[PDB]
RNA sequence: CGGAACUGAGGCCAUGAUUAAGAGGGACGGCCGGGGGCAUUCGUAUUGCGCCGCUAGAGGUGAAAUUCUUGGACCGGCGCA
């Protein structure tokens, strides 16, 4: 975890892939490739409550502590790919997805290129549940 | 000289055929359209597999457990199905 790289002229890059659903938070630290990942952590290690793992007060707390422990690996700039469940689910980042994004304003990482990659389909499989759907 | 069938060539008849329906059918001209059938091409996502990377939780709820998981899960990359 050290960037030879002068600090300012120019940083050295990771790409942080910041999953937020409605029942997770990943943080998956990699290099300009992805395919190497540097540090990837959850959650689901810091705070065990289930209930209140994917809250946004936990998932704020949580993008805080993980971009903390980032940073102290002492990575200056990242490549950032938020993303969320996606698929023929929802398109929605679940309650913890905001208060994560707030925690990483204040959390101080420099930050390259910002992009969205939730991969919609063209025409999909079928969403899981009744055709009378989840009734309550 | 009268009355039935058959058979030749005339003269004349103003010589003979109602219109073409804001009824209809059929033809023609270039169009029009997720109109039909057959064959052909493409896309991602998907779930599954194989391989590589860090790793201990992942799932899921109003709140939890059976469930998967240090025999490497989830997450990310590349290929395949």
């Amino acid at each position: 975890s050290l960037g030879p790289q002068v600090a300012e002229g120019e940083n050295v890059f990771g790409v942080c892939h910041i999953f937020a659903s409605f029942n997770d938070t990943f943080v998956h630290v990699t290099d300009l490739s992805g395919k190497e990942t540097i540090c990837r952590v959850t959650g689901g290690m810091k705070v065990k409550a289930d209930r209140d793992e994917s809250s946004p007060y936990a998932a704020m707390l949580a993008a805080q502590d993980v971009a903390q422990r980032c940073k102290e690996l002492g990575i200056t700039a990242l490549h950032i790919k938020l993303r969320a469940t996606g698929g023929n689910r929802t398109k929605t980042p679940g309650p913890g997805a905001q208060s994560a994004l707030r925690a990483l304003a204040r959390s101080g990482m420099k930050i390259g290129r910002i992009e969205d990659v939730t991969p919609i389909p063209s025409d999909s499989t079928r969403r899981k549940g009744g055709r009378r759907g989840r009734r309550l």
